[PDB]
DNA sequence: GTCGGCATAGTGACTGCATATGTTGTGTTTTACAGTATTATGTAGTCTGTTTTTTATGCAAAATCTAATTTAATATATTGATATTTATATCATTTTACG
């Protein structure tokens, strides 16, 4: 499921809603979340998950390739936790 | 049947009678527009009452929107073995993107 069959799926079980309204629907709600996330505030969607930013402070890395140094600029990095509804309706096993 | 010599055979030039055609002159009959007058025309200048349209509130109907409020959901805080992501960046493959 990609973010065009994610549409697909919905503009067709939605028929009293126009495609293209799903179409810009789905991209204003994306890019809404990804917004919040960069202006430093969390997201918290209750059965689904929710949003946070982890900070990372700033290491001396490692070329895994060679095996060199490169400086690494401390910054943030988002992380999802996994609702409670989302959990159990995932989980296949006990 | 053709070839040779006056007779055929319509068409063209020639000359004057015979008559439609070209002018000139008198005279009747009717067309054709100018100028004042008569009166029902079509729009004009307003008044008036009925029909039409803009207008100023009025209110039952309709449910969102904001604040009071409770609770599942979220965060802090432990502890430690085990699993996943992680720095760089040239190759490789999938998905977005416009014509």
């Amino acid at each position: 499921m990609t973010k065009s069959e994610l549409i697909e799926r919905l503009a067709t079980q939605q028929s009293h809603i126009p495609a293209k309204t799903v179409e810009d629907a789905v991209k204003e709600m994306l890019e809404h979340m990804a917004s919040t996330l960069a202006q430093g505030e969390r997201i918290e969607i209750r059965g689904f998950g929710s949003f946070s930013l982890h900070y990372r402070a700033p290491r001396t890395g490692r070329n895994p390739k060679t095996g060199d140094k490169v400086e690494l600029e401390g910054k943030y990095v988002p992380h999802f936790k996994p609702g409670k509804e989302l959990r159990d309706r995932a989980n296949i096993y006990g």
